[PDB]
């Protein structure tokens, strides 16, 4: 819901994707380092298929 998450952010780690069954992209920017950009939306992203999870 008014979701607004983009490849920027994400997780540095886990390889972000979209529920249709198809891959965003790939872990660039962890929570814990400044490498945001709370700006666009990606609505077609779900989460992030890490190796750990």
């Amino acid at each position: 819901d008014r979701i607004c998450t983009n490849c920027c952010a994400g997780t540095k780690g886990c390889k972000y994707f979209s529920d249709d069954g198809t891959f965003v992209c790939e872990g660039e920017s962890d929570p814990r380092n400044p490498k945001a950009c709370p700006r666009n939306c990606d609505p077609r992203i779900a989460y992030g298929i890490c190796p750990l999870a």
